[PDB]
């Protein structure tokens, strides 16, 4: 998709005019790949939302962005961050979304050792999200703990869906190669018609990100990890006995080459080792803010 046609599709689905006649005291807080994130005031609440500005122009395969719109505009789940509008302000797409205060996972993985408390805590939300999507077509396909965002009292939501796709009937696998190299399923790297189930393996990823640290192979080039992923065994936790029989079981539901042998989320939900999962509570003391 083009710029001129992303702009044309854009035209169609996005609200009417600018957000600045209704949200003041936009701060600058962050960045992502394809923008920038500010905070702004609703006018007539005090409400606090965050901005998502990304430039059409400079941009990569910038259908993925529309259907990343389309796609997730009015969907609503506990276990999902919320999207409230969208506008066209000069050369840049503006998503006005819900803000989040507890930041990503990733700067508690990278700064902490969470208990199989939290960790099944952010699995159990995790596969919420996933058996709604799912049941429903939509493929997250970019799972990893940069896409999990936090509220201030712990709870969590999937972010991220820029990679997002929807199957069908029509078209039930999608063969695109997309993601982060780290976390990309087998059958995927293959570029073998997927499902889904890419997103369980993905998660298992996260899995052993919540539990090492980082994703296996982290210390290799992204193309040699993707090819270790694709043709040698299910990669393997460097701390396998810092875990429980029941982690390390369900673990091995996720890690499965054979996608059709691989767990779904639906299934997952009754595995035992989220009945450890604690409440929103409890990963409270993870955060930044407040270790
Ligand atoms: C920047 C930032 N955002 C925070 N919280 C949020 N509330 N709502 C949102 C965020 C971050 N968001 C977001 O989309 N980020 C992604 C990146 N991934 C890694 C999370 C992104 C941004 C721009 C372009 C592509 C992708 C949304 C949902 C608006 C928070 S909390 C404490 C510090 C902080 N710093």
């Amino acid at each position: 998709m083009s710029h001129e046609q992303f702009r044309a599709a854009l035209q169609l689905v996005v609200d009417p005019g600018d957000p600045r006649s209704y949200l003041d005291n936009f701060i600058k807080i962050g960045e992502g790949s394809t923008g920038i994130v500010c905070i702004a005031t609703v006018r007539s609440s005090g409400k606090l939302v965050a901005v998502k500005k990304m430039d059409l122009r400079k941009q990569q395969r910038r259908e993925l962005l529309f259907n990343e719109v389309v796609i997730m505009r009015d969907y609503q789940h506990e276990n999902v961050v919320e999207m409230y509008n969208s506008y066209l302000v000069g050369d840049e797409l503006w998503v006005v979304m819900e803000f989040l205060e507890g930041g990503a996972l990733t700067d508690i993985v990278t700064h902490t050792r969470m208990n199989e408390e939290q960790i099944a805590a952010v699995c159990l939300a995790v596969l919420q999200a996933l058996s709604v999507l799912h049941a429903q077509g939509v493929i997250h396909r970019d799972i990893k703990s940069d896409s999990i965002l936090l509220t201030h009292d712990g709870r969590v939501k999937l972010s991220d869906f820029g990679f997002c796709a929807q199957v069908s009937k029509e078209v039930p696998r999608r063969k695109s190669l997309v993601g982060t190299p780290y976390w990309m399923a087998p059958e995927l790297i293959s570029r073998l018609p997927y499902g889904p189930e890419v997103d369980i393996w993905s998660l298992g990823i996260m899995v052993i990100e919540m539990v090492d640290g980082e994703p296996p192979y982290f210390n290799e080039p992204p193309l040699k990890a993707m090819k270790m992923i694709r043709d040698n065994l299910p990669p393997r936790l460097k701390n396998l006995h810092k875990v429980s029989p029941s982690l390390k079981g369900f673990l091995d539901r996720l890690l499965v080459r054979d996608p059709a042998q691989r767990a779904t989320a639906a299934e997952l939900l009754k595995h035992p080792f989220l009945a450890k999962a604690g409440p929103p509570a409890s990963i409270v003391p993870l955060m930044r803010q407040n270790r």
